[PDB]
């Protein structure tokens, strides 16, 4: 089961929130159109901890781009697995 709070946590200590908005679109989508577009994806889980842990490029919306905040090394494996449980969640 999902530790929203450990979740929420790991989100602000990594500036997450700077970026993302539970509803609301700012620098990067929201999370629950993140969720959205991964719902069901049988391989959701591990893309996502993928697309946290690698730094690939993140295209903005005013058009440039940089790579990805990467949390690989900052935070536990556990820790990880679950701020991406609690993101897919959110299409609810
Ligand atoms: C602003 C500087 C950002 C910070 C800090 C973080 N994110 Fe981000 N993220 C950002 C952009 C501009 C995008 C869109 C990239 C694109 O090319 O479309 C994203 C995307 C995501 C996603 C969706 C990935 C996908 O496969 O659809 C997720 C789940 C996501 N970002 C999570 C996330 C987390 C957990 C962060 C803190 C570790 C984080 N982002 C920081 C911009 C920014």
């Amino acid at each position: 089961a999902v530790d929203v709070d450990a979740a929420k946590s790991l989100a602000r200590e990594n500036n997450c929130f700077k970026c993302h908005g539970v509803d609301k679109e700012k620098d990067g989508p929201s999370y629950k159109k993140v969720a959205e577009k991964y719902r069901g994806k049988a391989d959701a889980e591990a893309k996502l901890i993928h697309h946290v842990t690698s730094g690939e490029k993140a295209k903005f919306p005013d058009g440039h781009e940089e790579e990805h905040k990467n949390i690989n090394g900052k935070a536990s494996p556990e820790a990880i697995k679950n701020l991406v449980d609690w993101i897919l969640s959110l299409w609810s």
